Order: structure tokens, then sequence, then C-alpha cells
């Protein structure tokens, strides 16, 4: 067996949910009726490393009917649908991948990706948060030379790939998906805006109306939290280091506060910055009895888990947690800090995750076929195929679009089929 | 005198409302104590051309105690607060802008920014909408070799520069101030999310609850329109010729459509688009009685006004008419299709112009000290401009920003005082 799952008989559940996912996903239905016939990726070879979803079970097999071979691995110990890997496992596609894996596991996992039966390697990395990026170029260096490039899903990962390449160590052309606009102003955005209040209902029967819930970052993940606690009747606050982004929350009618000085005022603190220790000892000492705290961002290390190490760590049901204080204070935390809306619930729903999902399509197909024409850098599709995955998307949900005319289309200076903004509009 | 205005006895409440805005203006507050000792434009000589509003006389007497001479025009013909111009006009600076001129007025005040006495010429230009732009490149080109560059507020203006660097027809450098992020992001949304209703309530006593309003565009004016007509209990339509921006609309919640379908639906339609007869003869003959018409982008001609020419026009107030259509219909047009919230009412509040006015104040200094550092292109103030502009504002707003640790700004790759995001972050 060329996989590992929890349990294999799952699949038929799988299959199910993924039928109903295609339906929701008319951007990588659409790739598979415009190129499963020429196979564009006949000969690509991708290691990936990507939330083992429902969704991302449709994105194995369009890269598959599109002629690829890929072997894949989830990008968080929480985040697998178990029956999703396995309906993935049944179709003899090699994954790697079950919830609640351990770090060693983990890593094993993404090892597993990197080599498979009869010599194969890679030629292709498809990452989420940069860890699969790292363990290519930190530990198999001889890989690098075959890889012709990587596509990157999330703005940690992107930070990491930036990060790289100024100190000269990204050794691959990267195609930085996460800031195509129909990723980080759809999934970030309305994704989270949907899928943070899932993680927190399965997690606990705590209402949001009348709470006080504090968002620490106000990026695009953040601003979907906001909106979505705010619509649910909580008081919203926000926390930010960048003035423009709190002069935004500002202007939405958020009070733009420091945990600092709040800790005990709040009852439930969504972390959402993309950085590290936001979320301190002293902070979680000073939350009040039964306070939730959840992490949405990529990495747990948002939280300062590791000081609470030495409590008494009283589990109420699985990825829900009360760490009790010497004091008998408790705390809820969800899903050991790890991202709260893979891990307590199913992450973002199909029709968004579609447009990330074409998005990581067509920069694979750029990849393999026009990696030389990279240089080690980190690059972003054009904006006439960020058009082309919205357009793409547009029947699903009912959405009609008006035509310029000739007149119409010379008097904004563009052309009547896009692209239709400059390079840097920010929509 | 060198000045035209309406009344010059208007000036005392013009000083008076002044003196409030001041108080909502931070940003330019906080220029004239960084830098009025310094007069770092001292030797500048600037031709205005941007809506005479009370706001933009803040914006002008902090150009003149940062030691610039000016000479000032409105942008539109009906935006010209009388007591703001009156103000101006009585500090004896020349200012020729009234609320109703004619076209050939318009002109005419546009042509007495380009000379004054002693030969006073300008240096640079300050232009709102690419009408001042367009007279000197067409019309003065002698002046052309003095100018140092121009700094242009608003989208429509921006896209005229862009058409002229394209053909060659740019014979200065350009600051596009509208695309700071603490402009585009916050006046055109934030300030529209306002002032479009603004404008709407002081024309007519139309009720927005249970009204179904269409926005033509979904741009960051647009968006801010359907913001606010929604909050206020209307369905809101959108439509669009960018799918990307259709998709945003959609995943908001709005029907997304043409207005070839949705004529006879319609209680209000606004024009956002920037774009040229976006509404015509046969949408306002199908549109129903006492439906309501108004244009929110720069320029009038979204709206094919000319079709209406041989229709009684009854004016119902100053800015707001009948037309009645032969069939004994009528629509409400306001401000003759020119700019509502600023024809209609008095434009946006002083907190958010503020953001846009020190973006156009740095802009100045810029092109005054280095435009020799700058070819004859489109250029944008750099990042650590646009989050001053922000830091500057925090305060009124009682927003507290967290600060960075060192191992939290090494961890996310940038200086602890920032820039904070990548050049090309979207927010
Ligand atoms: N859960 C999901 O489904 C999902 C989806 C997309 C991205 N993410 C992850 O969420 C994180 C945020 O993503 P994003 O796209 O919003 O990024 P972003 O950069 O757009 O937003 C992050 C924000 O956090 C702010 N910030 C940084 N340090 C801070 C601190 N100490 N205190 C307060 N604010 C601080 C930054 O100023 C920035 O505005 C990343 O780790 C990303 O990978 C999760
Ligand atoms: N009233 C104000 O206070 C104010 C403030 C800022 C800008 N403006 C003006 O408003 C206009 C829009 O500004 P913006 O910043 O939103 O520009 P934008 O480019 O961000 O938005 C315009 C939108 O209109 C859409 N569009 C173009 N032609 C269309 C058509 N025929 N049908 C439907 N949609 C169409 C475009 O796709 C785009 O999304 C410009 O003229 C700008 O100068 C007015």
């Amino acid at each position: 067996q060329d996989y590992k799952v929890a349990e294999i008989s799952l699949a038929d559940w799988g299959r199910k949910e993924i039928a109903i996912a295609e339906t929701e996903m008319p951007g990588l239905m659409a790739l598979r009726e415009e190129f499963s016939a020429k196979k564009p990726l006949q000969g690509a070879r991708i290691a990936g490393c990507l939330h083992m979803t429902i969704q991302t079970a449709v994105l194995i097999e369009t890269l598959v009917a599109l002629g690829a071979e890929v072997r894949w691995s989830s990008c968080n110990i929480f985040s697998t649908q178990d029956h999703a890997a396995s309906a993935i496992a049944a179709k003899g596609i090699p994954v790697f991948a079950w919830k609640g894996e351990t770090e060693e596991e983990y890593w094993w996992c993404v090892e597993q990706t990197l080599s498979g039966p009869n010599g194969w390697t890679p030629n292709l990395l498809l990452d989420d948060g940069g860890d699969l990026t790292q363990v290519v170029h930190q530990k198999h260096p001889k890989l690098l030379t075959a890889i012709k490039g990587v596509s990157e899903e999330t703005t940690t990962g992107v930070a990491r790939l930036y990060e790289m390449a100024k100190h000269g160590q990204l050794k691959i052309p990267a195609i930085n998906v996460n800031n195509a606009v129909t990723k980080s102003k759809f999934d970030n955005l309305y994704g989270c805006r949907e899928s943070l209040l899932d993680g927190l209902k399965r997690a606990t029967d705590v209402m949001i109306a009348g709470k006080v819930a504090l968002i620490l970052g106000y990026g695009d993940v953040g601003k979907g939290c906001a909106q979505a606690l705010r619509g649910q009747g909580a008081t919203v606050l926000v926390a930010e280091i960048d003035p423009i982004c709190a002069l935004q929350a500002a202007m939405e009618g958020y009070r733009v506060v420091t945990l600092d000085d709040v800790a005990e005022q709040v009852d439930i603190v969504v972390t959402a910055t993309g950085n590290y220790h936001v979320v301190t000892h002293d902070h979680m000492k000073r939350m009040r009895n039964q306070a939730i705290l959840c992490n949405i961002g990529h990495f747990d290390s948002e939280i300062d888990i590791q000081s609470l190490k030495q409590y008494q760590w009283e589990n109420i049901k699985p990825q829900v947690d009360h760490v009790i204080f010497p004091d008998g204070k408790r705390i809820i935390i969800l899903a050991e800090g790890r991202l709260v809306n893979l891990g307590c619930a199913t992450g973002h729903p199909s029709f968004v995750m579609s447009a990330s999902f074409t998005n990581q399509v067509l920069a694979q197909i750029e990849l393999f076929q026009n990696s030389s024409q990279y240089q080690n850098q980190v690059y972003v599709l054009p904006k006439v195929l960020d058009e082309k995955v919205a357009r793409l998307h547009l029947g699903r949900i009912g959405a009609k679009l008006t035509q310029l005319s000739n007149e119409q289309a010379d008097y904004i200076g563009v052309d009547k089929n896009g692209p239709y903004k400059p390079d840097h509009y920010r929509y």
C-alpha cells in the first residue's frame, strides 16, 4: 500500500461528499473540461503539502485528470478529513495524511511525497505554509535541481519565500498563489468569514451574541473574522501593528486596542497575525474563567502554548481542551492552538476553495510548461488568469457581467476582454 | 480683486466651519506643525483644480502655511461651497470658484490659475480629474517646461494620465495620489459610503428602505455606495464589467445584473463607473415614474444627459430636476448628472478628506523638491509615507497600535517602524 490513511473504508463517504463538492467548484471542473484531453500536466510529478480535505481531493483529481502524478501530505496535523484522504487513497493516488498526526508522523508524511516506487521523484512542489519547501531546500538539496518550481498557497508561506530570496536561500522559481486576487480577497476573507464560526460553534456551545471578541490582526483573514463575529452580535475588538490596517478597522467601527490592555475584558480571542507569540502566558493568566482562545493563522506559534505545559489539560472532546490554572480558573483552547477552522471544523467551503485551487492548477501548468522563463524568485500569475478564475465562478452564483462597448473600452483604456485594471489595482 | 467668488461676505461663516474642520483633519494639522517653520514649499507656485469645499480650504491653507503660493479653481461646476471660497478669498489667496458655474465660466476659472499678477506662473499642478492637466498640455505647452509635475486626486484623472503616457502625450512627472492606500481605500470607499446618502437625502424625501437601488460599478466608490444603501434597508443590485469585482459583489450578497435587464425594476440608479454613457436614453425611458437617477463618478458623461434635451425640465429646487417624458412619466435627476455628493450635498466629511489631502501635500513637497529624479511617467508615493498618513489619523479616532517586538519584526520580515507590507499588498 503506497499510502497511509486512518480507515480506508471511509472512502465511499468521501466519494459522496467529493461528488457534492464538484458541483460547488466550477473553476476546477472547467479546467478539467478545458484541459483533460490535452493533458498539459502529463509528465508532471507533483509533491503536494496542503490540508487533505474534501476540497483538496477535488484539487488532486483535477491535477490527475490533467495528466499529473502526485504524492500528497497534509500541511497540518489536525486538518485532514480522514474520509477525503481515504477516497484519494482508494483511487490509487499516494497520500499520507490523517487527522491527529504527531509531529513525527507529520514530517514522515511530508517525506513520503519526495520519493515513490521506481525512483519516483517530484519535478514540482505544491505547498501551503512553506514546510515542504523547507524540507526540500534544507534536507534534500539534490532534489532542487530537478524541481521546476513551487506554487505556494498561503500568506505565511509567501513570507518565508520572501525571506529565503532576500538571503539567497531560494533555489527554485516560486509562484505566489496567495496573492492572486481571486485567492487572497476571497479564500482568506470570505472563507474565514464562514469557517471561523464553523470551528467556534462545533467546538463549544458558546454564544457569540453579547460577547467581547478580540481579533489579533486585521489583514485579509482578520477582516473576515471581524465581519463574522460582528454579524452574530459580538462586540468586536481589533489589535494591529500596521497603522493602515488599524485605520481600516477603526473606520468599520471596531475599537483598536492592545491585548496587553484588554486581556481581562475578552470572552473570545482569535489570533490572525501570521506572527509569533502574540498571545503570551501573562495574557492567558489574565483571561477570564472559560475564556475561549483559538488561532486561525497558519502556525500554532501565534500562541505560546509551551507556557501551559505544567498545567492540567482536561480534554472536553477531540480538539477542545480545558487548561486549568493553579487558582482554579480555566480557559478553553481549541485544537491545541492549531488552525481552528480546519482543526475543529472542515475548513473553507467548496466554492471559495475552488477559486484558490483553480489558481493552484494554473500555476502548476505554468511552472511545468515555462519554468525556464523564471529565475529563483517569487512571481504572481498575470491578471488575465486572475480574471479567468473569477469568470469561471460567476455562473454558479448567477452573476451576469455587463459587456463594454467599443467606446467604453477606449474611454477607460482597456481591452473589451480585459484585463480591466492596472497591475497594482487593489480591489 | 485677484479672485472671483459669489458673495465675499460669506467669509465669516466659512472661517467658522473651517475652524471646525481643522479639528477633524489631524493629518493636515500635523503637517503644519511639522513643516510650517521650515517652509518646504517656499518658492512653490501651485495651480490647483479641485472641488472648492471647506475641506479643500484646509488643504489650501496648509500649502500656504508651508510656504506655497497658490491659485485655485474648482473641478466641478456645482461642487464649490461659496462660503469656503469666500473665506479663502478673504485671506488674499487667489480663488476662482462658485457653485453653479456655466461651462464657459468653469474653463475661464481654470485659466485664471495659470497666470497671476506680475508674471506669476505655476511650477506645480494639483489636479482632480485631469482638466487642469489637459488645459496645460493642450493649450499652454509653453508652461510645461517650468512645471515640475502634477499630483492627481482621482481615479478618472489617473486613467487620463495613463492614456497620455501610453501615447507619449504626458510631458511632466505625475504623482498618482488616488492610489495611495490611505486615499483610494478610505476617501473613495468610506467617504462615498456617507456622502452618497447625504446627496440623496438632501435632494429628495425618498426613503431608502424597501427600495430597489442599482449601483453601476463596484470599484472603490461603488463598494461604498452599496454598503451605504444596504445598511439603510434597500435591495441593492450591482452591475459590473470586471469579473473580479462582480464576484466580490456577489460574495457580499448583491445580485449582479445588467441595467439592460433591470431598467424597469429600479427605484434608484447610481452611476459609479468612471465610464461613458452607462445610462442611455432607452434606460431612462424604461425607468418607473419618479425613479431617481444620479452620478457619483467624476464626469456627468456617465449619463447621456444630451438625450433629454427636448423634454421639459421642471426644476424642483436647486440641483433637483424633473424630466418629463412625453407619456407623462417623470424621472428625478440630481445635479444634472454631475457628482451628486458634491452637487446636492457638501462632499466627503473632513476626517477622510484629511487622509486624501495629507497625501496631496506630501506629493507636492516631493515634486517640488525632487522632480528631477522623475521621468514623464506616473508614480505613487512610497509605502512609508502612506503608513505615515494613516498613523497621523489614528489618534483622532482613538485607535491604539500594537508595537512589534524584535523577534516579531524578524518573524514576518519587517522593520519595527515599517513598512509593514510588501509593495503589492492590497489591504
Ligand atoms: N485559516 C485559514 O483558512 C487561513 C486562510 C488564509 C491564510 N491563513 C493564515 O492566516 C494568517 C494571516 O493571513 P492574512 O492573509 O490575513 O495575512 P495578512 O498579512 O494580510 O494579515 C496579517 C495581519 O496581522 C498583522 N499583525 C502582525 N503582527 C501582529 C501583531 N503582533 N499584533 C497584531 N497584528 C499583527 C499585520 O499587520 C497584518 O495586517 C497567515 O498565517 C496565513 O497563512 C489562514
Ligand atoms: N464622488 C466622489 O467623491 C468620488 C471619489 C472618488 C472617486 N470618484 C470617481 O468615481 C469614479 C469611480 O472611482 P473608483 O475609484 O471607484 O474607480 P474604480 O476603477 O475602482 O471603479 C470603477 C468600476 O466601474 C466598473 N465599470 C466600468 N465600466 C462599467 C460599465 N460600463 N458598467 C459597469 N461597471 C463598469 C469597473 O470595472 C470598475 O470596477 C471615477 O470617476 C472617480 O474619479 C468620485
